[PDB]
């Protein structure tokens, strides 16, 4: 089914966002696991997996719409050097991701690609939940203090 | 069954403290969830549900006694701005609530409405349990420090 | 995550409508139960629980958007005094609730708060279900007569 | 297998009658559901699924005999404005359908297409069961009065 | 609940398309079964059923909005003559159906019927899935050859 | 029960047709098994069994009507050289059987042997299902090519 | 544990080959699914996941050896335009990978990183397995013809 050319370019840019997210989160997860902070390791693993499945849905929809998914161009991964940095790196990436998603939905509505709008909304619902998770972890670092925070995240 | 007009007014006043407590404890619980203090939030939600169950039995009786239950005149919620303050706000609401129950129960006794008294004594017993919980948390903030106390209420 | 001010104002308004509905529907339920019309009491109870869950999710959404939920302001409860009027009251409240949900959806769309839009769309479909129930009961009173209608809501 | 061209004509006629029924009964079922007469909706809904199954078997048989099933020429639906009129419309349709069934069996017998005859006899048997139902609902409306009849069909 | 009269008109037009597809997919399913292409027959059978489900919802919504569902009017079936022709007819039909769905959605948004919108969107997502299936069968016919393609759909 | 002399003679004739088919189908089945076309072997085996069950019920009826079942005079088997001719041989035999079944039924009706007619109708229904099967296989050889057809019938 | 810095440069090279592999195989999978070659898509999906597991174990050995994993530099993805090109692209990549694996292993042996060698020997076995699969599919396309080969990979 021939899709709108700019819809597809939007979808490929979200995909590019999801592809940065997949790898940033995966490496952060394995750093935390590596330092002995398993609870964070595991939680960040699942965030990564989540973006993979978003990427999958985006690849699938591009192909249906007779476009060409772009998995070659990998943007800038924001890699913190401590827990507090890592969390804010992921939050910076999610805030870039959310306005880009918002850009695309406006366009889908213009051209009446409502199915693609809905796909993007469900993705946007999920990135807003990751923002909440992330912000809240920064808050808890202030309320309980970094050392307690890390302590609460050694084990599962 | 025609009731005592003043009992009904005591019952509506107790009902009135219940409705404040429902909205306050509920709002406090979501606040605590929102901040990542999910254990504090789950406890406070069950407190709110409890107050809902008292209101339901109060309403039921008022109607049996051919009064008119008052769900319209909501009073002032005591919303704290941090955890210590939120606990103390629940406490104050409860000290007020218990003084009004003791007064209701005196008048029930005087007019021989012994079933209404038994209801209020049950509720009173539940409010004193609540007070014990709140006083023990404040106690615990002091023994272990606010930071450790908040850490032990992040997860379940 | 900071959200649009007129959005949060819109949510606190929808929330205010829910709180009216919680109290009004709960009291009508206990009223129908008190009169021996257990089937109406059961159904009306479950409407009140529905409004409660909607209010929980608004409250959760307002806090994430860094707003301050308003459980303190409680509008005019519309209590009927017989079955026909309590139903007509519920309906009038629901029609006001859906005019406000539409306007608040319009606004979330303009400002690209698509997740808050989707939440409200969900609540709105719930309210339209409640409107269909309310309207059908009033038609059924006309079809089978009030006495048969009440007979059919005696037993659970 | 090449069948009698005229037998095929009858089968296609019978089919058309069943296509009217499907749509008539479905809409009637859904009108009744919409008025909160859930029991009449449910029964009428099964009458509709019933005619769909007859239609399936007529389409299969037409094809086997190398006919062309005609699902294009939808005849006149008989929609009522109230329960009693809806039932009387169902009764009118069914009585036309059995006159045609008997015509078609007469021709099947004549050309020795005994299988087709048997197919139409089994349909005829269902159609007579449906006549019996409709005549009995109309007779019960008289015996218990419309308001009781409809009360009895409010809930499943 | 009073619906916008031109929403109801669109709903009835979508209903009208659904009624064509029901009859057209069912007849195609029974042709394919009759030719021994039973995997094609079953899959086509379930596309028919799914359209019957969309019709049901559309009739249900129209009656709620005080509309009158049109099941008397049946547009032009596109009956193919062989497997390629039948699939292409189903695709042509689906392309008309998605166009009218977008048009109806634009209008629902305009008059703020966001629930009708959401329903129409769910259907559109289903219609688009049927389009992918059809385009995909047509493409496979080209990759594997018609003889093999049909071979692969003889047995269930 | 002394049955009609000519009814009994028709039943012996239909039995003779069954006896041919039994042997013809059993030999075709074992030829297809012997050539490694096991799915055709199995299917033809079950057609053989079915004609055996028909021959049983005819023998039981003939004996009840005080006749002599003729199992001795075996008509001409139509044995084919390749899959295509075997299916066509089966079909030719099935078309002679249905002709004799129709003439026997006509006679049963004139002399009012209605139970014999009902027996013969059930067999006719089975034979038409076999005619359907056989014609459909000859059509699929045309559609997928002989080599694919046979390929799809090597393994059970 | 301070590990050899050139080993760590190998591992990051092996890792960067896995990262090409993941994306390449995951796009081929989804192209195959989008063409209806669902058995090819599923098989290539699992090759993708397999490489993702390889990528995970290398990141972990690197972090433990005190190096910094590189997920930022995405190699050249070899994306075919038909099934046969797709498989040769996979094979092209896998021979580049095995070359790099053997280099890296010889170096591990020099410095006595026997444990990183054993991890590399395990990955090398996986890739040789995948080379066999890919060669065998190319050789099967010659033996059975492309139309049969794709036909056999339509369904799962
Ligand atoms: C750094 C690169 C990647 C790493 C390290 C990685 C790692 C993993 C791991 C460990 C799993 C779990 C496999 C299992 O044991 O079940 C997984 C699953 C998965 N991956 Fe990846 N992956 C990467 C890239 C990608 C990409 C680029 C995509 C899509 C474009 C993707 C899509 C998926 C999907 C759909 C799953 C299945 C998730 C589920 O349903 O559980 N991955 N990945
Ligand atoms: C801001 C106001 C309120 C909020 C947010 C609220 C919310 C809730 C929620 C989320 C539940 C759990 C329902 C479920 O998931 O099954 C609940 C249950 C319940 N509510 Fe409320 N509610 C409110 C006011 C009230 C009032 C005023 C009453 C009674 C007069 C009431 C009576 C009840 C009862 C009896 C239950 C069931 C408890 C049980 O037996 O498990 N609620 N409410
Ligand atoms: C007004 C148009 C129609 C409507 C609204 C409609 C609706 C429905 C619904 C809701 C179902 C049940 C689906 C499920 O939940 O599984 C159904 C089943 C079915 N329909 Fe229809 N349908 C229509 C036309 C037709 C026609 C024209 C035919 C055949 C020529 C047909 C054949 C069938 C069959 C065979 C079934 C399955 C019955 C069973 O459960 O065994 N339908 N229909
Ligand atoms: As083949
Ligand atoms: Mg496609
Ligand atoms: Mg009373
Ligand atoms: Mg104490
Ligand atoms: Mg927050
Ligand atoms: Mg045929
Ligand atoms: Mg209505
Ligand atoms: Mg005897
Ligand atoms: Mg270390
Ligand atoms: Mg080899």
């Amino acid at each position: 089914m021939k899709g709108d050319k700019k819809v597809i370019q939007h979808l490929n840019k979200i995909l590019g966002n999801e592809l940065i997210a997949i790898n940033q989160y995966f490496l952060h997860s394995r750093m935390w696991n590596d330092w002995g902070l398993k609870r964070l390791g595991a939680h960040e693993y699942h965030e990564s997996i989540d973006e993979m499945k978003h990427a999958d849905k985006l690849i699938e929809r591009i192909l249906f719409l007779e476009g060409a998914p772009n998995l070659q161009d990998l943007g800038k991964l924001l890699i913190g050097e401590n827990t507090q940095e890592m969390l804010q790196c992921d939050l910076n990436l999610e805030l870039k991701a959310t306005k880009d998603l918002r850009e695309a939905i406006v366009h889908c509505e213009q051209v009446h690609d409502y199915v693609s709008r809905d796909l993007l909304k469900d993705i946007l619902e999920s990135e807003e939940e990751h923002i909440d998770y992330l912000e809240t972890q920064l808050g808890l670092i202030q309320k309980v203090g970094l050392e307690n925070y890390l302590q609460s995240h050694m084990h599962e």
